[PDB]
């Protein structure tokens, strides 16, 4: 059949934006609640019922997760400017290799704001 | 003129178990969510009444279906004995796209965090 | 430049009425809504910025349209005299995509288990 | 035996306006929101039934009241010329006390940033 | 020592069913919910650590009791014959209370718009 | 005639506990959208229908709302272990004389959890 799947996390992070104006709220330390979803697309498996299960994807992002997670985000390799942009695009590229099916990261830096990457 | 896509939301208090999952898998023991499913269409605005069609309209349409589905143990009902959150996609637009022809899509939450998306692809 | 896809939301606190409904339809009485309407932009990513475009651009840009509709009746609005979601995410669309070139989708949410999507299309 | 709070929440599609405010204040232009009310009874357990009521009953009988507000102008009902969410909240005490003896509380939502609750004192 | 109350939230997506109501009644008929739990306590504030407790705690002293609710069908588990949200909340209090002193409030609601409050005998 | 009012904020900040053990995740610097909710209780004005106007409880809060939010939480005077229970007494120490109808401060850093000060 050909469905999309996803599963949502929120790690507690801090962050700051090294290349804003003096006067830019962005460039001070702070921190989210982020949220991030994980899409993947597939053919859904006649004897499972399923593309994937939901629990191979948090165990697959678990050590992704935990490096997010309760961290500064700036200290990451990669991360030093870590836009909501720039976020999507790491998540992805540590995903990907382990995922093949992944065809959507979405993080939410906010409740009212949100950034999608597709490898595109 | 103008294309548009709408949605339309429900709730449904349901138990479910899947038959497939290893003996000790939690998934495989007697349990229930509160699943959302939004339906989704497509469609012109229609330059007098102002819109592509009624959202209670779609809710209507539906009504059947999600009595089915509300209150109830989706294992029993005909072609969900493997009531997985993709299954109930398939199943729901399989329902629905007689109905429903500007049907674009169906989406299954089976909690906050999880979800499903079918296209009839 | 990766091509991504940047959303913000706004709402507001207004009254309308569908002045083409049928007689007895509860749209055609006076009423209102907590409305959500989200706000998409797609583009390439800078990679010295890290960014397609400044949210707090999107934000200033955006605020005289969002002060039209907060704590106002929609129908007052020239361009509103039929205030459906549909009608809402046009009018927006046309009033935002001249001064925001990247705009990509206005999203409009009556309620919150309701929804409207145009892409200018 | 056991003494407990229950709570319904239901949700009514309103316009209103105040009009003892300031001139240019935003709370005297017409407009509305997706206002939330609770309503919360307190009383004994029942060994019998398991519950102190039956969320359906509290339903069945706010029903009347709920549609009086929904898809309405709040002005327009007797006792809600001032229709502030206080005003409001003591207008659903008075019209469901009667009905409801054991109704300890009203909440009332008019954003999903602010509310008021009564207790009937 | 400032005096203040915690609370932790948990969500366990589980079936169930009401073996006392009426025959035609939907809450007998088996089904389920994501039963969304708080867990309050209370007391002073250390000078040093500025908690009354870690969260964390909280979290590990539920979690046995958690994980025979989630995933589970709650007519099943003994105390829970009659599995309402009364006394579902009578339950939880009953085996929290001797692990957890500090206790002062079980929450559970059974759907995201009701609700069910206990504070012991 | 006697309500309690409320209304409640978004704050995204950055935070550390430094008196937690040396392993334990809130040593290390990460952050959080906390949300406050700041209640009041009163008698209900027969003229203004209201117990206090809002615009006035946001224009009080406002400034020191602009403390918390983008900001590193550790760096305001009083919060060096900014803990939620201490950021509720931070908060009622600050706009108590103020708004003397404060009746209560509640503050959730994550979406599961939360703390309530009434000033006791
Ligand atoms: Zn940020
Ligand atoms: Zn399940
Ligand atoms: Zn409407
Ligand atoms: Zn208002
Ligand atoms: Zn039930
Ligand atoms: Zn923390």
């Amino acid at each position: 059949s050909h469905m999309e799947l996803f599963k949502e996390f929120t790690f507690e992070s801090a962050h700051r934006l090294p290349h804003v104006p003096e006067g830019h709220k962005c460039g001070r330390l702070h921190g989210h609640s982020f949220r991030v979803a994980i899409h993947i697309e597939g053919e859904v498996d006649p004897h499972t019922g399923w593309i994937r299960d939901f629990a191979e994807i948090k165990a697959i992002f678990k050590p992704i997760y935990e490096q997010l997670d309760h961290n500064y985000l700036n200290d990451i390799p990669g991360l030093e400017n870590p836009t909501s942009e720039n976020l999507c695009r790491w998540i992805w590229q540590q995903l990907k290799p382990l995922l093949p099916e992944l065809s959507k990261v979405r993080v939410h830096e906010t409740c009212t704001s949100g950034c999608e990457y597709r490898g595109d």
